[PDB]
């Protein structure tokens, strides 16, 4: 409905994906770069938005309901841009020492703990402003100092504070062709929080992701902004069915039921086609529905490391396809109906026939070639691989002793490494259970 | 027609003939030299010459589907003249390294490799914008460095990437008394690639082409530019029945299949009279239909060298005559039937009589001074003599150790002297095959 969602932007990564997101929304809902209300333009019949994600000022300036947390560089970059109106200084909460682009989970955890009140004050204002609160979204990286450590501190406080409200995360998991080995410390400490304190993690695995930014966008040199533009296109597309009326995928309850199939398996992998959507650097992106969709099933175009389809599980627990048209609705409609009936995944006792569609209109108000797009959000057994590679990485760094110094400064490691062990035991139980879904032994009655 | 042809121009000569070619087609349909949209028949389609060679970009004016490639001199000349409206800025490419080819195949070849991605981005755009591309036509000379080395390089990629798309070439082969000494080297090294990597090659022997241009169309100071005027008349005419409505059920591929029996017997010979058709030189002629037809079989008039007299022991495999005249259908038809029967082009048992004729009338808005004129395309097994000459001349220059200098800087001729030798052996195999086509022993029973 119009119910509010409060957006939490954490670390370098969150602020960078977030700025692009509001820009992209803005073109779409026909409003200026500072969020000013345009009167003959429509944004309240074409969309619900300009109240779910935005709020109105007394001088009639819409601003996104977002709370920005991180250090100084990123808050300073946005105001220098014209995208300044999407942010406000009161929304900005700024540290000066929880910084690091690289992995330094502890440093971040600890700073959050010092300034618990200053943040909780920000959070309380945003909740007090809500009319009907749906829930929270955290945008971050679990590869930052700032995005990683602090973001996971905040999830534990939000879990405790509210148990029946949705917590969704778009979490960037640290790449495994990286040049740092502290990646393991961040991934393990965060991953505990990400399963329990949050109800959904949409995994973006940077190794695959970075290559998608490299090949398609054709960047001349790679930077944080670049990769983060790729993430803003996928993120905007996932929300399309919410934002448009005449679809019952707008209510809070109905999104949660469809998407989350166990309170323990709720690890999501994205695929999107075409990836460009308002940042086209490519000769063409205009294509029939069939190419896009057939490609959406494929594990080859994916932003997370779900690897290829050979020597890997093919067992999909759920599949959700989110549909965008600006070409005949009937051809696409008929096709979705056929796709569910055909059953691309394998299926056993546990579940069967789990293919769902959400239908949305795509808007050409974005720079496009009059392309049709779609997004896949899927819950797949192949996702266990990612955790596995982390387990292997964690052991090697344990042995070496490399750069424990920052970590001990943090609360978790001065309170022994018993917590980590406890987590390891729980986590393996989660992977074994996900493997079982593959077979016919999960449902046996 | 609705079957598109994409034109490739390589070298000094390829861009020159190309600019002049486009000026000709523009003049013929009563439009501008920048390409303005001002067809008198857009309301019933008696113009279809504004679509197998031109594309619409919605800039209110048609532009030819052409990509121009070389060094700096030719591209500066095209831009300087008002035929610059046929070329978007992306269509003009300047890219030279080691400071032009310098009349060296090995340098020329090497320049294409570095900026390989740049060329492909142009090829991929042009194919994707097209409704349905039949295949490619290359305009270039095998006499330079650039025309040869880059033209060959582009042919090898095209064959490999797309094996199901036809590559027809218009290759200008140099003079056989030689105008530049190093031409013979370029011709061998390019001709090897031309043979394997091309599906069809139309041989234009420059020696012959030049003599005709000086004698028949006068003008003090023949140069490249006069001689290219003759070539632009030829290129226009070979497509004539497809681009005009007279036929439209013919296609590029079926014309190619019938003329070309095997990919090591794909050498076509032209003959032409008056040697313009659609005037853009000077001199008008009128000579009877019987006389006009008789002259076409004859190999003394013709824009390539091959042994004199009709009826050869290295027989005509197949003959295509493209008739252009505004006189009744009945005379042309009665004459193509007669021509096959009389045996002016030799024919054999165990290969059948294969003589086809295509008929066209010339545009009503092309200068009215017309006559019975035609172009001949035949695949005749006497072509071999041009190739042999250039090989004999090549080995003599090489033996002296003169003029080896230019090549040596490029890696390909410095290492791989194998190629020249390869072609000589390759030419003997081809000869053997041409000979079997006469007899029943062209495949074993």
């Amino acid at each position: 409905m119009g119910g509010e969602i409060i957006t939490l932007q954490a670390g370098q990564c969150g602020n960078h994906v977030g700025k692009f997101l509001w820009s992209q929304l803005a073109k779409e809902h026909a409003i200026g770069t500072d969020g000013l209300s345009q009167l003959p333009d429509s944004s309240t019949e074409r969309d619900d938005d300009t109240k779910p994600f935005f709020r109105e000022n007394s001088r009639n300036k819409f601003t996104p309901r977002a709370i920005m947390m991180d250090s100084e560089p990123s808050v300073i970059a946005d105001v220098e841009n014209t995208f300044r109106g999407f942010f406000d200084p009161r929304n900005t909460w700024v540290a000066s020492d929880g910084a690091s682009a690289g992995n330094s989970w502890a440093n971040g955890y600890d700073i959050g703990t010092r300034n618990q009140d200053d943040i909780l004050n920000k959070i309380d204002k945003e909740i007090d402003s809500t009319d009907n609160f749906e829930g929270f979204q955290l945008l971050h990286s679990v590869a930052g100092g700032t995005g990683s450590g602090l973001g996971s501190n905040l999830l534990e406080a939000l879990c405790d504070r509210y148990p029946k409200k949705i917590l969704t995360t778009y979490s960037v998991f640290p790449a495994r062709s990286s040049e740092v080995v502290v990646q393991s410390y961040n991934t393990i400490l965060a991953l505990r929080r990400l399963i329990e304190d949050s109800d959904a993690t949409v995994v973006f695995d940077n190794a695959s992701l970075l290559n998608i930014s490299g090949k398609v966008f054709r960047n001349p040199n790679i930077d944080l902004q670049h990769t983060n533009q790729l993430i803003s296109t996928i993120i905007s597309s996932v929300t399309n069915s919410i934002r448009f009326p005449s679809y019952m995928y707008s209510s809070m309850s109905s999104i949660y039921s469809t998407l989350i199939p166990s309170p323990e398996l709720h690890f999501l992998s994205p695929s999107f086609t075409p990836f460009t959507s308002d940042y086209i650097h490519d000769d063409i992106a205009h294509k029939g529905h069939s190419s896009y969709d057939v490609m959406l099933d494929l594990l080859d175009p994916s932003n997370s490391l779900v690897s290829t389809a050979m020597n890997n599980p093919t067992y999909f627990n759920v599949y959700n396809t989110i549909i965008g048209n600006v070409e005949p609705r009937q051809i696409s409609r008929a096709m979705t109906k056929l796709q569910q009936r055909i059953k691309f995944p394998s299926w056993s006792s546990s579940a069967m026939h789990v293919n769902i569609g959400r239908r949305s209109p795509y808007l050409p108000l974005q720079p496009n070639e009059n392309e049709v797009s779609g997004m896949m959000l899927s819950n797949m057994s192949t996702v266990v691989n990612v955790f596995e590679n982390a387990c292997n990485t964690f052991d090697k760094v344990f042995a070496k002793g490399a750069f424990l110094n920052n970590y001990n400064v943090g609360d978790l490691f001065q309170s022994m490494q018993n917590v980590q062990d406890e987590f390891a035991e729980s986590r393996e139980v989660v992977q074994s259970l996900m493997e079982d879904y593959v077979a016919a032994e999960q449902d046996s009655y």
